[PDB]
């Protein structure tokens, strides 16, 4: 197995996947690495199994259909994986914890949002449809763009939203378009 966390790229107290060479900090994996379970398979491996069991699941889908899906176990897992893919980028640090807003010429957002809040909401089964998770994720970046205005720091929101959207299209097999 790897000797660094797949998510944050640091060593430490690492749990190793039994079916692939990846490794994880306990709270870097989503869901948090399970207490017992021998063998243990990571979220990457669990996602690959869903695909392998239903090869047709990779055919193109419309985003509007995907958003309306109820959060049954497979969709829960897909949203956990998509969240984890965002944490895998180091620029997610800016969006992880609760923000505050005190900048001359700007007013904070009406509905603040951050990655650790989405993580808690998934763990608590607070989303009933994919749409609830996707709307909170996109709100993170939209709040950032609106608040930072013409500051070049706005670009961080565009960057991490692009990681989110590429992974969304991949994980939920969104129909490719020009
Ligand atoms: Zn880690
Ligand atoms: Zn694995
Ligand atoms: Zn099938």
């Amino acid at each position: 197995n790897s000797n660094i966390c797949e998510v944050c790229n640091k060593w430490g107290r690492l749990f190793c996947c039994d079916t692939c060479p990846r490794s994880f900090h306990e709270h870097c994996h989503i869901p948090s690495v399970e207490a017992n379970k021998n063998p243990w398979s990571c979220i990457f491996c669990r996602i690959k199994t869903i695909q392998e069991r239903c090869p047709e699941s990779q055919s193109g889908h419309q985003e509007s259909e995907v958003l309306m899906r109820q959060m049954l176990p497979e969709e829960q897992l897909k949203c956990e994986f998509l969240l984890l893919k965002v944490y895998c980028d180091s620029k997610s640090c800016f969006f992880a914890s609760e923000p505050y807003y005190n900048r001359e010429g700007s007013q904070g957002p009406q509905k603040p949002m951050w990655l650790n809040k989405v993580k808690t909401s998934l763990n608590e089964q607070m989303y009933t449809r994919v749409e609830g998770f996707v709307q909170d994720m996109r709100l993170i970046f939209h709040n950032h763009k609106e608040f930072y205005r013409e500051d070049k720091f706005t670009r961080l929101g565009i960057q991490v939203q692009d990681i989110f959207e590429k992974n969304f299209r991949n994980i939920f097999a969104i129909q490719e378009t020009s």
